[PDB]
């Protein structure tokens, strides 16, 4: 699906074009060698040349595999890492973790193993690469190549960059599309926001608020922002495409209604990880309802529709009676100053509704007024059935605690208090965050579930910021544009584009 001549659109600039990039990029090791996908790869590729550095990359890979190994096979995997990397006689031995560190970790294996047994060594290893190897990579052809990729990353994005397809739904301020990048062929989802409608309503602040929240979140379980460009007559937001339908459809149309507890467990775990990633940016979602939880092609879920989401200043609370009837926490209904607590209430609503096949305060076959629904939320205790295990009852009623001060996860411990709950006792969040747990339902690939003012000029300039860095680099990797273009000279020589001699 890559546009003919995509190798020209993504043609590397000559390294002489990136001098202004060199003198402005902050040389942070974590960002340049880990956070940014292409930087991580290029730094890993730099270590692939040195024999002394090669060993340290293989070890970190094996530690990553140890973290997600089943508990019954930790001692097995653990011993393998010792007799390969931590033995002084090995051909590929880690020398920078002092002998006074190898002898320590050799003891944790003399007892029941923990999945973080190698965290001390991995951090020691990183502190070594953080110094001499990193600064040598900065003066290497691979960091010059990184700059070339950054140069491309910053190129202007317009409509020309994309190839609009069918309308994949609509909302309250525009429609959705099936974006495709012509150069890479990766599918996306637009969120068109017609300029006429946003100016008339005076909601420019909410448009940028959403785009900036979507841009700062980098979760596997929340819709991510890849591009933000402006078209004549609209402001677009290019988001993760989700083709598996929403969770409301699967609860009520595919369901009993409702799911088996173990299946609801899986979706709850991923929704909780999404909420945790949002809360890292002290951002409250406030729109948690089954139809906003979408499924992708693999069966995993992401939180969508962040239009009612707000970034809370650390140490401050906010007001806002917003959301959907039936899914508003008590502190929200009372128009009080709250923080992240509404989201753990919503989680309770979602777990309950997934298991029971109806909302905890409104019967599926009940005809009630908005006001009676609200009274129940403030006054009535929800009742449970035999569909809920004792653990499921617990987490639900602790998340559905009316008082936001005693509500689960609303303490200073945050979402960690929720992952520790006996309801997730059989859930390994390390393996879930890594994508190694098979979803309970896989959508079929063929399935189909369904004016001239100048002050406005400044608002487009702050919004239409173009490509988002981490998603863009991931796009290049997924589509194998990186593997194909990231070619150097034969036998570790400089290719023409990285040789300052002849442009
Ligand atoms: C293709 C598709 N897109 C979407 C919507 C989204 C998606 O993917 N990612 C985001 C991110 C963020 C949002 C979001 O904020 N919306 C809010 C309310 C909004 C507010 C105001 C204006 C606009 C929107 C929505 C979406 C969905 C739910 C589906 C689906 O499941 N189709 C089933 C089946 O028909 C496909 C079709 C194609 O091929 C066969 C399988």
């Amino acid at each position: 699906g890559k546009s003919k001549k995509w190798k020209e659109i993504l043609k590397f600039p000559h390294i002489s074009q990136c001098e202004d990039l060199r003198r402005t990029i902050d040389r942070d090791y974590c960002s340049l060698c880990d956070k940014q996908p292409i930087g991580r790869l290029l730094f890993r590729q730099f270590c692939e040349t040195r024999p002394g550095l090669e060993c340290y990359i293989q070890f970190l890979d094996s530690v990553a595999e140890y973290e997600v190994t089943p508990d019954e096979k930790l001692g097995e995997k653990g011993k393998e890492i010792m007799t390969k990397y931590l033995t002084p006689k090995s051909p590929v031995f880690i020398a920078q973790v002092g002998q006074d560190l190898v002898s320590q970790t050799e003891e944790k294996l003399l007892q029941k193993p923990c999945k973080e047994l190698f965290s001390a060594c991995a951090q020691s290893v990183h502190e070594y690469l953080r110094g001499e190897p990193f600064h040598e990579y900065l003066d290497s052809m691979f960091f010059d190549r990184f700059l070339q990729w950054k140069w491309l990353e910053r190129q202007p994005v317009t409509k020309n960059t994309f190839r609009q397809y069918r309308v994949l739904g609509k909302g309250g301020f525009g429609e959705v599309c099936a974006c495709q990048v012509r150069a890479t062929g990766k599918m996306y989802a637009c969120k068109r926001l017609e300029k006429k409608r946003i100016k008339k309503r005076k909601g420019e602040s909410m448009a940028l608020n959403e785009k900036q929240i979507l841009e700062k979140v980098n979760s596997q379980f929340v819709v991510n922002l890849a591009y933000a460009y402006e078209t004549k007559d609209a402001l677009c937001l290019v988001l993760t495409i989700m083709n598996g339908g929403d969770l409301k459809f699967h609860i009520y149309n595919m369901g009993n209604p409702g799911f088996e507890e173990e299946r609801a467990l899986f979706y709850a775990a991923e929704i909780l990880c999404g909420l945790e990633d949002l809360h890292r940016e002290n951002t409250v979602y406030r729109n948690l309802k089954p139809e906003n939880i979408l499924l992708d092609d693999y069966g995993h879920i992401r939180i969508s529709d962040l239009g009612l989401a707000v970034k809370i200043p650390e140490g401050d609370l906010i007001r806002g009676r917003v959301g959907t009837v039936g899914y508003m926490a008590p502190e929200v209904l009372n128009n009080q100053r709250y923080g992240l607590s509404p989201d753990y209430w919503g989680l309770g609503c979602l777990i309950y509704e997934m298991i029971e096949g109806q909302s905890p305060f409104r019967g599926r076959k009940e005809k009630v007024k908005r006001e009676e629904v609200d009274r129940r939320v403030l006054e009535t205790e929800e009742v449970y059935s035999h569909k809920f295990s004792e653990e499921a009852k617990s987490i639900c009623k602790m998340l559905l605690t009316k008082d936001a001060k005693q509500r689960l996860g609303c303490q200073e411990e945050g979402a960690a208090e929720v992952k520790r709950h006996p309801f997730f006792r059989n859930m390994n969040f390390k393996r879930l965050e890594a994508g190694m747990l098979d979803p309970p339902f896989v959508p079929d690939p063929r399935a189909v579930y369904c004016n001239l003012d100048h002050t406005d000029d400044d608002f487009y300039s702050k919004f239409s910021t173009g490509s988002v860095s981490i998603p863009w680099q991931n796009e290049m990797i997924e589509t194998e544009c990186f593997k194909e273009l990231n070619v150097f000279g034969p036998n570790g020589t400089l290719p023409p584009d990285l040789n300052r001699n002849h442009p």
